[PDB]
């Protein structure tokens, strides 16, 4: 079988071809000690990656080696792959077709650095890099669709048509899953809280993924949350105390549509989808309007799909069938789209041979 | 039965002898690569032809084998016939006698090339080449009449008498269905808004085929535009931009009466009918004035008949009554009268056979 | 006192006084009207801003360009025009005859309201509004010819004879300067870059000025670029990295001739020129063909002239002298015309004074 590894700027997702759900699910973090010891509690390995690094973040120095879906630090990237094989999946790369990802608007050198390391250190027999969005469309069941692959680090909007992405309109916004939490960190603090350190900030992260929601109208809900305790949500902090979280529950999602609250010189995710359709040709626009693949964990907060449907029919023509497509498995969308693609008997001929790499180099992708 | 084909400059109509409506109508479009390559899901196809080429665009040149009523590219024209037989009509050429139609002035070199190919590249058991305006007259129910076949690349004035074209009066003006479109585009961009955009060809010819009309009096009308919104007709483009077009709505189809509106120098179709009907004998001029039939594509427009009549009333001495017959089927007539003629029994001994071709070669046509 | 001239397009206004041969206030005709409650990283919060500071304001003020080759937004136009006579030109309207230019096809309804506003909201003692490219041919020292006027928003062909651009043949094409930047932007984006915000976009436009060209033949150029490094013209990006670009350099403005690169089929600048010369009658054609004249921010592109020498000849019957004249001044020639024309003693009795109105 093959391997499929979505190298996510928060969470990476490895596994084999053909499986439905990712086999190695892990944060892309490399932990290296301030000073290596010899024993547990001091730190005895030169590198601890992901979940082990997370429990051990005191002696370690944590870093997330991938920023906006561009790997900044290729040392730590290799370190992550080396983990995934022997430590996680419990496999050996030279035995394996490996399929990895890249975020659209990834530069040549950045690909080529990766494409080399897989075929020079890891000596894998077959390797394919792929475009996170075209893989999301393949998980959707389409040749054509505009795709808000709003990740944790990077929100990329892609208008795909007949398998090709029109990068032509791939507009990017620089807020996404992380930028959301760190707004909620500010605004819970405003409601008399102390969330500052990682432990406390991760409490903010969990509040976000559980209790939060995107209002269908920002006004009706401000007025209501200033009055009825229906919006109020109780939360058990792991120390013992139940607290209640209030209007922050929607105003923190509303950063996506009004970046202004963060103080970002951008327009909302919705407005960008419109500009990404309008920056395409008149014919394809009707399908893009009907085939908005919502994808990724950022597009998971309650009300968000329905909210996008609303604002986008008002941006779109009075004659338009806007339709959001929203998978429940959107958090691993790119991975399932990859899984199918790796497993495809047809697509087998696109498996870049170890030979053609050794004659053509990394530029062929 | 046998098969019949109106090869337009941009609309090939096909089918059999004995049906009153064309079995296949596709644009004469030939799509060739902008580089050898692929589109995802398909492979590399030999070429494109017709709707398939058009409805995608992107990857191709989009040429045409026929321009101005004459066949200019040949390889492409053969590819189209390949797409007419197996692909459109679902037949093999060798079983079915074929009729195809030419321009009234069409070169003897062209006709020899055409009847060559049909019995060599295709090997059809019998063929006929027929003559565009003349066949339309047959479909119009008349032996005799000066027809005005404005196809896609030209109008054609032809003094038909007793089932025969009179050559020395066969007028032809290089401005029609095609030159009339692109002009309508630029004039809406002159007006208000960017009417420029690739798909907006088909959008702004749909406008041409509806909102356009040949103003009955240009001088009155250009002023009436400046008086009343009466002329202004709105159009929602697929994006929902409810635009409105006004004086240009006529200012385009009027090109046929005033060629200066695109940029041909020639006096207009009224005068080209007058100056052909003059190249006839004084005697056959009355019948021509009573059986004057408009044919082809560009004859669609609201007003184009009465405009002709009025114009030829200025041009005619007081006595001579001009009578224009606008056909209900007009864009198809040249197919229609071909089929009906090809099914007319006796005509079985009035085809060109495979045999007299293997003997006489192209010189029979 | 002396008169004033203010040329308006979708991008750069030029304002100034008559007499001088060189425009005074050239700025982005951008207003920024408050979007919501926001505060600048610098300034406190205040209302609508015109010009360069609005570009630096981008996220607190919604940014309009009041002119899309025609005046779309009326209050916004006035907003600029106060900022013109006052903040730019440092004078007052009551003392000052003023000429505003305009894009040729401008609807009557615009013109009537344009006259009103400036006599009323502003109160200039007399004024004029005037057909852009006619003032380009005039700044070109000609009684005849055809200007191809193309800049930040709209592109034009005006076949002029003895005072008049032939109206019906003034061909327009809305593919022009922003269309070029936003293409050049998308190309580099596809390669793994992304601008969006404020600085980086503007950088991409500066690249358009330095690296871009239209080559005579696009297929021979398409080849050499992809073949050999000659064309690989670098630039030093504000982060550090050299973006090398060879094909894209010429590829970007090719949209003027082959617009289909972005997605446009309506007739290219060349074909519009053939068809305006034709869209007239037939004799004057020669000294249209022999005085194809370029003006406006886009015609700045190198190579463009040699290319049109091909691009018209291809269709024009053999014995027509095709000649493409392009001034070095070109981006301002509508003002440079308008100053000299405003200053004309002969033209004094055509200054519509506040009494006739």
């Amino acid at each position: 079988a093959a391997l499929v590894i979505d190298n996510g700027s928060g969470m990476c997702k490895a596994g084999f071809a053909g499986d439905d759900a990712p086999r190695a699910v892990f944060p892309s973090i490399v932990g290296r000690p301030r000073h290596q010891g010899i024993m547990v509690g001091m730190g005895q390995k030169d590198s601890y990656v992901g979940d082990e690094a997370q429990s051990k973040r005191g002696i370690l120095t944590l870093r997330y080696p991938i920023e906006h879906g561009i790997v900044t630090n290729w040392d730590d990237m290799e370190k992550i792959w080396h983990h995934t094989f022997y430590n996680e999946l419990r496999v050996a790369p030279e035995e394996h077709p490996v399929l990895l990802t890249e975020a659209p608007m990834n530069p040549k050198s950045n690909r080529e650095k990766m494409t080399q390391i897989m075929f020079e250190t890891f000596n894998v027999p077959a390797f394919y890099v792929s475009i996170q969005a075209v893989l999301s469309l393949y998980s959707s069941g389409r040749t054509t669709g505009i795709v808000l692959d709003s990740g944790d680090g990077n929100t990329h909007v892609v208008p795909i048509y007949a398998g090709f992405s029109l990068p032509h309109a791939i507009l990017r916004i620089d807020l996404a899953g992380r930028d959301l939490t760190d707004y909620l960190m500010k605004i819970l603090s405003e409601r008399g809280y102390s969330f500052s350190t990682t432990a406390e900030r991760e409490i903010v992260r969990d509040i976000k993924e559980k209790l939060c929601y995107v209002a269908l109208d920002f006004e009706q809900e401000m007025q209501t949350a200033a009055q009825s305790s229906s919006i109020e949500k109780s939360y058990e902090l792991p120390d013992g105390q139940v607290i209640t979280i209030g209007n922050e529950r929607f105003r923190a999602p509303e950063a996506l549509f009004h970046p202004s609250v963060l103080g970002l010189e951008s327009a909302g995710i919705d407005q960008t989808t419109y500009n990404s359709i309008m920056k395409c040709d008149v014919d394809v626009r009707k399908e893009l309007y009907g085939n908005i693949v919502m994808s990724g964990g950022t597009t998971m907060f309650p009300g968000i799909a329905e909210r996008m449907q609303k604002e986008i029919t008002a941006l779109a023509p009075s004659s338009m069938k806007v339709k959001i497509i929203a998978p429940p498995e959107r958090k691993y969308s790119v991975w399932i789209g990859g899984s199918i693609l790796a497993s495809l008997t047809t697509f087998q001929q696109m498996w870049i041979s170890k030979q053609e790499y050794d004659e053509s180099g990394p530029s062929i992708v």
